């Protein structure tokens, strides 16, 4: 058994009854926070390694609720300026089949580097590249070296919307060097190969790595797809997860909406986690309320993609599991929850003309506690509380722009700009400490970011994508 | 201690788990339901009598969240095709200026007689006439002999809102010939006179009777009234209640919502139950969730006046007590809880274009367990479970507009007319049996609304009323 003590830091529990607990300590053992205490009031066990918070924050870490990471090595200059589809296409798909798996691990190292430096501690990795021989063995080799905590949702495709067609060769039409890609699947093939990764990978790492099934859409998957994802997710105690109706394009299936349609065949569960709720009507939230049904929102990146605002304050009002998602390392393009938490407290505010439209302390509910509840894992994080898993993290608000503070969600959500955490534990791991991070030593990071940069470039010559498009005010 | 015995029913209950038991019976004692059963399963105690409810629906009896009793004679003509505010300076005040004890004393048992007829057990009587001398004394000698459960919420206005002034003068001009009142008192006044009040009623005629503080609105009554309300129902472990956003007219206090300015005085809790909630807006909806109030909605009264509809699927999707009220007797033109249930469904469905915004069940609910939940009498009254009191009703639905039936809520919501009441018991006493009217025998019945006929007349006739206006089409 090993021990790791964290003491005299401020912890701010979100536990049952939202404890904030000055100068206070954390006794961790084996990955599980085994007990808390106050300092004035009691003396913490001994441990093998101690961990001083002095005038420090103590938070659960950050959940990412919903995101696609490989994506990463798009940002910076390509992705920008495009709806949804016309990024899809012309974008992410193309770019995607460009990279090899040498690149795909370098892309995951990357956003993780990003990740743990922002105080996110678990990832719902939404992956669209598995079906590319060699990337997901490439990938599972970073998370697991790591040591995030990966909820790895391997996502599929069964189903050729005929509807879209002539809309998708138009966009393509805008870049038409750029290969047009199909990583459609026989509802079959995709069965087999998820199990198999479930086989392989699931509880692999230490309990750290995850597996779900993840149609891709309502459009894009089967009624027999989602069926059978539906039935997977029950039978193994996990979740499966579902795109809705992320542009006005999707809006509308069969004559009626995604999750009317879904409603139909009985498609809607507890166990389902939907993204995306931009196109919603006061029916459709209905729908999801009904059945439990869990929510991601990515309120950057419904904004970076000009979708649109999605109902979250009518969700949470009738507390519904919302977790906040930072969606594409490429549709965003930071993988910064804090950043992200400023902007899901200020778009809603501008919207709803209502200055306390969610609470700075919602906000960080959905980052924290209601984010594992979306991910159906509030049993073993979300929260400083015995029991549940060290996934910790020590902010330090002794800079400028964080002082001063009084109220701490306040000033993490309106203040904080994301270079604020210093320590980060997951699973009792000690995965970055003074912002050196354990998988990215600092005499390595330089020549690391280059590496990232030139597979970049190339990755973008070999998908004949135009990387720095001309100055443009208009 | 007396005892009753309820047979070879299907129970309703309303309770925890929504039972609804086939060929059960109810047994009750000293005005408290002692025990169920199922007859397949267990032989029901002895009792002094037993009430055969065999081929029947027993269903807890139905709670009228908010209502004006006396106005009902005012009804018939003189009432209808006015906005609130015209209605309430050209009909209502004045009439109700005119009317002596003895005609009040009337209008309180006809209106009894037509809830009890529709399954109305509890009523909160928003008494806007008990300022005028004997008024009190004589509804109340009535409420005892009839044995309704009531609330009696003695309204108070002790502030001028002199910013309408003009638009009901003008309002005036349409009825120039009926007097201009004001029934304004001093708030130390008002304060005496419903201490007094509670005083000497609350707690009486075998704890049917209660008594709260209703100040009128937020611009008829000052901050200090409504503080005192607010204590008086804290320190009385009562409620208050208060009319809130009715009109156009209203929707605005100081340069901000009438929730808005309440919760800028602390003066909303979850003692608090407001009525009227059309003018509203998602805020408004956000603060009252907030602070647990209740809510009552007089949806068939805000159709009748012109006001609209409030957004009461918002309010009961966010698990709000929301309970239905029917409103004055004469802005609607019935006391039918039955007819404003279907109301309830359909107008509803029809503004949300959603034919399952309410289920008939919720309807249901709203009747019964919800708005007493609304009137903070759900420990006492509701749902058809053991240590509640006995206010029950037996439903027939062996006619031809409830034929077929299955599931009985829909029957009930969607068939029913409101004549379908057979037996109905407030606190155990036998009110109405086979439709026999227990305070209203049949050989007493028709002289009586002869009387009602009569003093309605003259009551228009001193208020120089106009009863029967020209045929008009247009
Ligand atoms: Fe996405
Ligand atoms: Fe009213």
């Amino acid at each position: 058994m090993q021990t790791l003590s964290i003491q005299h830091g401020t912890l701010v529990t979100m536990d049952q009854y939202r404890r904030v607990l000055g100068d206070s300590w954390v006794h961790v053992q084996d990955g599980r926070i085994v007990a808390l205490g106050v300092h004035a009031e009691s003396v913490p066990p001994p441990a093998d390694r101690v961990i001083d918070a002095r005038g420090k924050v103590v938070l659960p870490g950050f959940i990412n609720a919903h995101t696609h990471v490989n994506q990463i090595l798009l940002r910076g200059g390509p992705s920008h300026g495009r709806q949804f589809y016309d990024w899809l296409f012309n974008v992410v798909y193309p770019g995607q089949k460009a990279m090899r798996p040498e690149d795909v691990a370098v892309a995951v190292r990357l956003y993780c580097a990003e990740a743990v430096r922002s105080g996110i501690t678990t990832i719902n990795e939404n992956a669209d590249s598995a079906i590319y021989p060699g990337n997901i063995e490439a990938a599972m080799a970073v998370y697991g070296e790591v040591g995030v905590r990966v909820v790895y949702a391997r996502m599929f495709f069964d189903r050729m919307d005929g509807r879209i067609q002539g809309y998708v060769d138009a966009l393509k039409a805008r870049s038409p060097q750029v290969e047009l890609c199909s990583i459609m699947e026989e509802t079959a093939v995709a069965k087999d190969r998820i199990t198999a990764l479930s086989d392989q990978y699931h509880g692999t790492a230490g309990g750290r790595i995850s597996v779900w099934p993840a149609p891709a859409t309502t459009t894009a998957v089967t009624v027999e797809g989602m069926r059978w994802a539906q039935a997977f997710a029950r039978d193994r105690a996990v979740m499966w997860t579902l795109h809705m109706a992320e542009s006005d394009h999707d809006e509308r299936i069969h004559g009626m909406s995604p999750a009317e349609y879904m409603e139909c065949y009985g498609l809607l569960d507890e166990r389902l986690q939907v993204a995306h709720c931009v196109y919603f009507d006061r029916k459709d939230v209905r729908l999801l309320h009904r059945h439990n049904v869990k929510v991601a929102s990515q309120v950057v990146s419904n904004a970076y993609l000009g979708s649109g605002v999605a109902p979250v304050p009518e969700m949470v009002e009738r507390g519904m599991a919302v977790g906040i998602g930072t969606d594409n390392g490429n549709s965003n393009d930071s993988v910064n929850m804090i950043g992200d938490m400023k902007f899901m407290a200020h778009i809603h505010r501008a919207v709803h003309r209502d200055a306390d439209v969610l609470t700075p302390e919602k906000i960080l509910e959905m980052a924290t506690i209601d984010g594992a509840r979306s991910l159906g894992m509030d049993h073993e994080i979300g929260s400083i509380e015995t029991g549940k898993r060290a996934d910790l993290i020590l902010l330090d608000l002794r800079h400028p722009q964080t002082t001063p503070h009084h109220h701490l969600a306040a000033t993490i959500v309106f203040q904080a700009y994301g270079n604020e955490v210093d320590t980060v534990l997951i699973d009792g791991n000690v995965v970055m400490e003074n912002r050196r991070l354990s998988f990215l030593p600092p005499e390595r990071e330089l020549a690391f970011l280059e590496e990232a940069q030139s597979r970049a470039t190339a990755i973008l010559q070999r998908a004949n994508m135009v990387a720095n498009p001309a100055w443009r005010s208009l």
